[PDB]
């Protein structure tokens, strides 16, 4: 549960200090100063004499351009935090601006407090600039490497989605939300702005969106700075903002000015951010007009006006670096110099190369510092979600009247689980989905919550299980989703979102960034203590998106979720929920995880359940399993064909091929797989089934017939360099499908019943079983025949229960 | 190409000095005093023992109508210059008001550093009034003989199209154009309002049009002066112009309550012209809106109200001059007597006859002087064209084929 932090809400009722005022344009002066130096300068990072050419780093690495912008309003927040102790979260939009989130956190003494090797002194600020974009160095954004970041802006778009995520179930966290002009074209940040009727004043905090509009993207304006002042207003207005716009650095107005001007009107907007809030204690059923900053300034501010005759201040030129190169020629040099040399650092550091003390009196101290913030490492604030026991969710039917038993819903099972990890952990815990929650049958949670609403209510007729503050949030936006976890994640909470499969997709771009982002942390960034699991549900899969059709047929994502399983990073679960029981373990497992994006790929559709608990947890904790149970072999020896299932289906139907092989006397093993990392190579993965495992569950010279829920290409690529591989004859969806019976989905897949029965025989002996699987070929047809027919499927795939059941 | 002069477009953020406005006023004071001087005294210029019709020039050649205006603007123009270190040059349209151009030139001492001749004393200020329109002397109109002058307002039209000319690939160059009311009623004037519209505020420097609605040309009321304000005002925004007017001398209001007023208007206009370039350097395909002033003062201000009870002041009738001689009676050499000794020069020369100290202190000094900018001398800045071989465009075919060939256009060779 978010920590109250600071003092929040209260209004200054002075004026902002003269005082405070000097601070804030030394520290912006100094920032850009440090900005500069990262990007340019290699060694003499105080221009002690001699400083030539032989200081500037090779290649410029690094982006200018946003920076200055940055630097300014961060100067202005910690000014802010320091003089109200607010609670203060920052999400960098533009995060190529990462030399303003590091100079903040050398500023604040959060850099030298987590690299200690980074000193407060000349020899520290030289490291601190050859370091910068630099081989075994730091990255060129705000990186989680970055004290005060949980947003690295590298891939644009989740600045606002992130900044709603953060503040929900955190009433004292303010989140000023820099959004970059360019980054507001992408179709997520657009959606972003949206959030407002999502949250609540009395129960989430307060985030304030800034538009960096400064003109440009990398080599164009961007729209949003070149329509009317007066559409720009009604536009935001529109969306549920009060929108105050401020304009500096365009004419020779001084700098003390436009930080009187400046200071004035963050003050005013927050006094307008103290009466929402203090109005919400007493009425938050009203939607207020959240306060918002358009922030026009010029792109590159404080560089060089011109460069070689071209317009490099309030340009696209200034996007990376002003200055292509400062070691071509001495007059380029001489730029750099003068531009550095106008900052006057003179003033801002003493001879020992530290910065002076009148530099950072107006700065915040301990856990109210931007880099300190326990909300910026959520690790910390995380607690371990009190779970129910799983024993009370269990299906106790398949103990009692065998494997194969019923026409469950197995997503249903997951539903009254999440449903009491709400009631248990109120505050703590959040269920996502577009527009989708009910329809993946994870409704019971409204039992003891509701979903988010604060926009409009109407009529008791339609407005069923909605309150302006619930546990349950729902846009039509895979991005809103994935983006509200991330960010209720990274601040320290838990969650799971559901998604249709093929829509998963949406979103592949965001799973690899916080992949990326996970990778990074577990490997060189011990500081940054894990945070909860990205736990995705998966459901109303591919198999079965015969009433929807083809559109709604891509269970890819697993592909996509395989391209971040690497160096032993253990980032990505891939699981796939076997029935109601299996799903129970997996979820478990899942919501007790951390530094994870979780996968789960469960049916929604009437299915049989296979395992009981026991089984499910055993078969969970290696990943795949021999079900002796279902086997008519006693031993790798005896059996003729091993048939192996990945998915819910795809174990339908090999458990029924499996009753029609038992049948004609075959000896064979079942195998299912719940953990497709299981079969990584245990060269890759340290976690994987090692070969001997492998090789007793798959046989090591008997034929494998793998039914897989996804493209078969997955397992084939995984299994390459295992034992028996070469034996692997693996069936999964192919690209065929329409709006169609459950029959037709397998069928026209070649991963029905019929067909793995008849891939089996071939398997076996082709010849001396050629009319038996002649008359399953045929009988393929006459099935897909009476579909067309009667508008169900054939009795004899419609009716067939697991010969292992009994009345 | 033009020279970067001073420190272009910087507002004051700072009220206008009181010493300044007084010194502006004691601009005013002896700059209209050294304006009657150079109409009416042949010798004794500070009027000492004995003062008398023996001192005053013969024939009255010279304009006293416009000159107090052109003076009272000139003198808060100089103030502007020096505070705001601005590459200014004026356009003189009532060029007939060239005892304010000669004057202006004495005061910024670029006359002296001239005409080494006429020197900064009374025996100078003798010479200097006495060569006026005089014989084997200067010009009564602001002639090219005239420091500071690129514009000599004979033929009255041309104030707006040489002071938009000027200001074109001059970057910082600002040109208050003083237009007369009566100037304003001429076909070329007409027109050159609307030259706002074939001007860049980036790469053209900035036309501040000053109306002087001083309400009479020669004979006549001027249009623009006896239009509704209402119409006058939208004519000019018409014109892509926002027309500030100011109104003064028709009352008793004091001096330096009206050259407080005026320099508050004049620097709030100039916050504006700062605004506009600010912009530019930024948006310039969009045309703003350029601040016009309309001066509206009475003709032959501070002159005698009233003169053989014909009104002369706020009147065409002091065109020329008020008062037709100070010769012809011993009362109308009182007149003159009365009006020379009403700015009380006994304040603003010293023993010698040098003008005081603390009346120039205000002044711009070096190029930014009215009178010593290059910009009203253009020949210093002149570089010969670097002009592209001839051999390279010549028409060869007439060596080859001979004399009388070929069916060309000619123009086009030039072109
Ligand atoms: C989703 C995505 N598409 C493209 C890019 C490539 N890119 C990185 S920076 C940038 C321009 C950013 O412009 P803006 O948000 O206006 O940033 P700023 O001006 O503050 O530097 C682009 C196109 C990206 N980072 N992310
Ligand atoms: C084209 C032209 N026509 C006629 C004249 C003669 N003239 C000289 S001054 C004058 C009146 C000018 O009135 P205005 O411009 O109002 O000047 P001010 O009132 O300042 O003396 C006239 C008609 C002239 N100089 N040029
Ligand atoms: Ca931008
Ligand atoms: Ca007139």
């Amino acid at each position: 549960t978010s920590p109250v932090i600071g003092t929040p809400w209260k209004k200054l009722n002075a004026p902002v200090s003269e005082e405070a005022l000097e601070g804030v344009d030394k520290y912006w002066r100094v920032a850009n100063y440090l900005s500069i130096g990262q990007i340019y300068l290699r060694s003499n990072p105080l221009m002690k004499e001699p400083f030539t050419r032989e200081d500037v780093k090779h290649r410029l690495v690094g982006h200018w351009g946003t920076t200055p912008g940055l630097n300014f309003l961060i100067g202005h927040i910690n000014r802010f935090i320091a003089d109200h102790g607010q609670n203060t979260v920052i999400i960098m939009g533009p995060g190529h601006g990462g030399p303003a989130g590091t100079s903040q956190s050398y500023l604040d003494g959060t850099y030298t407090e987590t690299f200690p090797k980074i000193t407060k002194d000349e020899a520290g600020l030289q490291k601190f600039f050859r370091q910068f974009s630099y081989p075994g160095g730091i990255p060129s954004h705000f990186a989680p490497e970055t004290p005060g970041s949980i947003h690295e802006g590298g891939e644009l778009g989740y600045a606002l989605s992130h900044a709603y995520g953060a503040i929900m179930d955190n009433p004292s966290l303010f989140v000023p939300a820099i959004v970059g002009d360019g980054e507001a074209e992408t179709g997520p940040l657009a959606t972003g702005w949206q959030s407002n009727k999502l949250v609540n004043p009395r129960t989430d905090g307060i985030v304030l969106p800034i538009l960096h509009l400064n003109g440009y993207k990398i080599a164009n304006p961007t729209i949003l700075s070149r329509i009317s002042d007066e559409e720009l207003h009604e536009f935001f207005h529109g969306m549920g903002y009060e929108p105050y716009e401020f304009v500096a650095g365009f004419d020779d107005e001084d700098h003390m000015s436009i930080h009187r001007r400046f200071a004035e009107l963050w003050e005013t907007i927050w006094d307008e951010i103290c009466d929402i809030k203090a109005t919400a204690q007493t009425d938050n059923v009203h939607r207020p007009f959240y306060p918002m900053l358009i922030f026009r300034t010029p792109k590159g501010w404080t560089c060089p006006k011109y460069i070689d005759g071209k317009k490099t201040e309030g340009s696209w030129r200034s996007h990376q670096v002003p200055l292509a190169s400062a070691r071509d020629t001495e007059a380029h040099f001489e730029v750099l110099k003068n531009w550095l040399e106008s900052y006057k650092p003179e003033e801002l550091f003493d001879a020992n190369g530290a910065v002076k003390d009148d530099v950072l009196a107006f700065m915040p101290k301990g856990e109210l510092r931007i880099g300190a913030n326990p909300n910026a490492n959520g690790g910390v604030i995380r607690n371990d979600l009190k779970l129910p026991n799983l024993e009370d969710y269990e299906v106790k039917e398949v103990a009692e009247y065998g494997h194969g038993w019923g026409q469950l819903e197995a997503t249903r099972t997951l539903g009254a689980y999440t449903r009491d990890i709400i009631k248990n952990n109120p505050r703590d815990f959040r269920i996502f989905g577009p527009d989708e929650t009910a329809s993946n049958r994870l409704q019971a949670s409204y039992e003891v919550t509701n979903k988010q609403w604060d926009a409009g209510y109407i009529s008791d007729e339609v407005d069923e299980h909605m309150h302006v503050s619930g546990q349950v949030v729902e846009q039509l936006s895979e991005h809103q989703m994935e983006g509200f976890l991330e960010a209720y994640l990274l601040t320290g909470r838990h969650g799971i979102w559901s998604s249709y499969e093929s829509f998963v997709h949406v979103i592949d771009s965001m799973l690899n960034q916080h992949a990326k982002w996970l990778e990074a942390t577990v490997r060189e960034i011990p500081w940054r203590k894990p945070i909860a699991s990205m736990n995705l549900l998966v459901s109303s899969h591919v198999w079965r998106q015969d009433h929807n059709g083809f559109s709604h047929q891509d269970p890819g994502v697993t592909s996509v979720l395989l391209n971040k399983c690497f160096h032993n990073d253990h980032v990505i679960g891939i699981y796939f929920a076997t029935d109601a029981n299996m799903l129970l373990a997996i979820a478990e497992k899942c919501y007790k995880s951390t530094n994870k994006i979780n996968a789960i790929i469960a049916g929604k559709q009437p299915a049989a359940t296979w395992l009981t608990l026991d089984e499910a947890r055993a078969e969970l904790e290696k990943g795949a399993a021999a079900w002796d149970w279902a086997s008519t072999a006693k031993n790798n020896d005896e059996a003729e064909v091993v048939l192996a299932a990945a998915g819910d289906v795809p174990t339908q139907e090999i458990m029924a091929a499996s009753d029609k092989l038992k049948e004609l006397g075959v000896k064979f093993k079942v195998v299912n797989v719940a953990d497709l990392l299981s079969l990584q190579s245990a060269k890759e993965n340290d976690e994987a089934l090692t070969d001997e495992e492998f090789a007793d569950i798959f046989t090591a010279d008997k034929p494998v017939l793998f039914a897989y829920h996804s493209y078969a290409h997955d397992v084939r690529g995984l299994i390459y360099d295992r034992p028996n591989h070469d034996n692997f004859n693996v069936h999964g969806y192919e690209e065929e499908g329409s709006t169609t019976t459950p029959y037709d989905m397998v069928r026209v897949n070649r991963i029905d019943r019929y067909e793995l029965t008849a891939e089996a025989l071939r398997m076996i002996d082709a010849d001396k079983y050629a009319d038996k699987i002649d008359e399953l070929e045929k009988f393929r047809d006459e099935a897909f025949q009476f579909a067309v027919d009667n508008g169900y499927d054939h009795p004899d795939y419609t009716d067939w229960v697991y010969s292992g059941v009994n009345t």
